[PDB]
């Protein structure tokens, strides 16, 4: 039998989950496949409000797994699990096992350079530049009988909003489609989008590959998918929990356990440089493991032929703090439930568990904050780590990972997502590591929450940063990094944010017993749920200060291309965002937002994103469970 809960927060968790379930809201599509937002005029990482993201979908989880909590029924759990292997994990029709089975361990991918500026693209592929070699593909077909790989495509377009369709049918729903190719300066408004299966049948006379890769030969049909590991390790961590829980009530999820599970034995390929290349020393092929960080880098990427019978595996130079999961690498390694199947599964995620906390250590600011991250790949192209850049292993410290447009670490966000799992940890386990991590970084974050009058609260939304992080030496270990601070630029009311952040500060007052962050738990709680509810969930109005790059942002097509969209749009040099997604002006906010960048106004929405719904209402179960008094 499960403790006793809450019942004031219980009834809140309740209430939030038949808003985000209600058929009238309009959270799901009819496939049962959750939107990243009910509002369609949605430009901030996906570029489209009904497109979904593999995140929604371990968010989707979550909040299922703490509904079973609540009412000891876990076929919603269940549910969402058979929803993302149906529609979020490419099918054995979509990753070709034909093509998979030619992948070449001694040889995972070509090298191709990644520049500064979207304009430098098409990137040119280099067969004479070093690849080391994939130690766990062996491990994992071994294991699982197949070359496939088993982890979800970061981003899906539900209703096939962009017209690709399912293998280039352009009619069938959901669709698989991707944005980002073009390095750190292509932001959401820069991109252009393009199907994860390229028969050629849409853009231009190559599909949309040419764009992008650049080959001596003509470029062949092929598919290609990408992973976001910081959400398929939310997925393990949700799932632990649906176990935990299901398990107090006689119940059962073994199935989805097993899912969750080799989920986690392929997300170690987002352990290794993109081009396998040994961490620290870059100019050198790797051997197997010494191309391991053993962190949750940006991604790992595959694809193949359509026509021909090839394939390829990446992973990622690339590592922000935001993304790590300590939590779902703790239980990998130690649980018996969630021992992954392949022989080295449960020792590298071991492995992980120790030099993310490191990770985490090294980056943390002299006020509390986290850092950036580090990349094995200066420039992505493995140049020359700079004069007294700080290393980590090797890599050198990067401010923004990854992205420069914004900096992806100027988003409140990545703090409270990325603590909360270090919060977890160390409720369950005690770790030293994660409370001394957790004891300054609350102290920091409980300073910097604002409760006004009227019952209304702001908490930091915009961030800088200053210095560098102290080079880590594993021996001496934190030097407390003097030179390394944290501004914040300005505040604001993002109630995902502030339910994360009740989240974690929940979590660590159970364990540490600190009063401060159990009242500023409940507090943010309470005046969310008192000033914020609405018939959908909860909500706020915000200013959308980037969207007149609907409109002005001009978007980069090289020289002499030109293709067209699925609905005809023209793709050349030229074109505006709006230019190739001119659906958009079909949009029922459309006329307001337009009316408001005539006006010289800054456009304002009340937005409801599943992922912030849900986050509020796990933030109201984690309570009960917690404080039930
Ligand atoms: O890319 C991180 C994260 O961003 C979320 O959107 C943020 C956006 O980055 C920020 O500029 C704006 O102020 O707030 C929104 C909402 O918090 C996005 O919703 C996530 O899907 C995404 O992972
Ligand atoms: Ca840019």
């Amino acid at each position: 039998a499960s403790s006793p809960a809450n019942k004031v927060y219980q009834d809140r968790f309740e209430s939030m989950y038949s808003k985000i379930k209600d058929p009238a809201n309009g959270y799901f599509s009819e496939q049962g496949i959750p939107y990243h937002s009910i509002e369609t005029l949605m430009v901030e990482a996906p570029d489209y409000g009904h497109v979904t993201t593999s995140e929604a979908m371990s968010y989707y989880m979550w909040l299922e797994a703490m509904h079973g909590r609540f009412s000891g029924d876990f076929t919603g759990f269940d549910k969402s699990w058979s929803v993302t292997e149906q529609y979020l994990i490419p099918t054995e029709k979509d990753q070709p096992n034909t093509s998979m089975s030619r992948y070449d361990a001694n040889k995972p991918a070509t090298y191709a350079p990644e520049f500064q500026d979207p304009s430098k693209y098409p990137s040119p592929l280099d067969t004479s530049q070093p690849v080391g070699r994939d130690p766990i593909n062996s491990q994992l077909t071994s294991a699982y009988g197949t070359s496939m790989l088993y982890g979800m495509h970061w981003i899906l377009d539900v209703d096939n909003w962009y017209g690709f369709g399912a293998r280039a049918d352009g009619t069938s729903k959901p669709s698989y489609i991707n944005t980002f190719q073009r390095g750190e300066q292509e932001s959401t408004w820069e991109t252009i989008p393009q199907p994860c299966w390229d028969e050629h049948k849409f853009g231009g006379q190559y599909g949309f590959l040419d764009l992008f890769t650049k080959d001596t030969g003509t470029p062949a049909k092929q598919f290609k998918y990408t992973n976001a590991p910081d959400a398929d390790a939310r997925a393990v961590q949700a799932t632990y929990w649906a176990d935990q829980w299901a398990k107090e009530q006689g119940k059962s999820v073994s199935t989805s356990v097993g899912k969750a599970t080799k989920m986690g034995d392929y997300l170690r390929y987002s352990f290794f440089d993109k081009y396998f290349r040994k961490i620290g020393q870059p100019s050198q092929a790797g051997t197997g493991y010494d191309a391991a960080h053993y962190l949750l880098s940006w991604y790992y990427a595959w694809g193949g032929g359509i026509d021909s019978t090839w394939s390829w595996i990446i992973g990622s130079s690339h590592n922000h703090f935001g993304y790590q999961n300590p939590f779902a690498a703790w239980v990998l390694s130690t649980d018996a439930n969630f021992k992954p199947k392949s022989s080295n599964g449960a020792s590298d995620w071991a492995k992980s568990l120790d030099r993310q906390l490191e990770f985490y250590q090294w980056l943390q600011s002299a006020e509390g904050a986290i850092a950036g991250g580090a990349t094995n790949s200066w420039n992505g192209r493995y140049e020359a780590v700079p004069s007294g850049t700080s290393t980590f292993y090797g890599m050198g410290y990067v401010e923004n990972p990854v992205y420069a447009d914004p900096g992806s670490n100027t988003w409140f966000g990545m703090q409270v997502w990325s603590m909360q799992r270090v919060a977890e940890l160390y409720y369950k386990t005690g770790d030293a590591r994660a409370k001394k991590l957790l004891d300054k970084w609350a102290k920091w974050i409980n300073g910097e929450i604002k409760f006004n009058a009227d019952g209304t609260f702001q908490i930091p939304s915009t961030i800088d940063w200053e210095g560098q992080p102290d080079t880590w030496n594993p021996t001496q270990g934190y030097t407390g990094n003097a030179n390394l601070h944290v501004k914040v630029v300005n505040y604001g009311t993002d109630l995902g944010c502030a339910s994360s952040l009740a989240n974690t500060l929940t979590y660590y007052a159970a364990k540490s017993g600190d009063e401060t962050s159990r009242q500023n738990a409940q507090k943010l709680l309470d005046a969310m749920w008192n000033n914020y509810s609405d018939s959908k969930g909860i909500s706020t109005v915000e200013q959308r200060g980037d969207y007149h790059r609907f409109l002005d942002q001009e978007v980069f097509v090289p020289a002499g291309w030109t293709g067209k969209m699925p609905n005809g749009d023209v793709i050349k040099s030229g074109v505006k965002f709006i230019d190739i997604r001119s659906k958009y002006k079909q949009d029922p906010e459309w006329q307001t937002m337009v009316a408001a960048l005539q006006a010289g106004q800054v456009p304002t929405q009340r937005l409801h994103r599943f992922w912030a719904q849900s986050e509020f209402a796990v933030a109201n179960g984690v309570y009960a469970i917690l404080f039930p008094d």
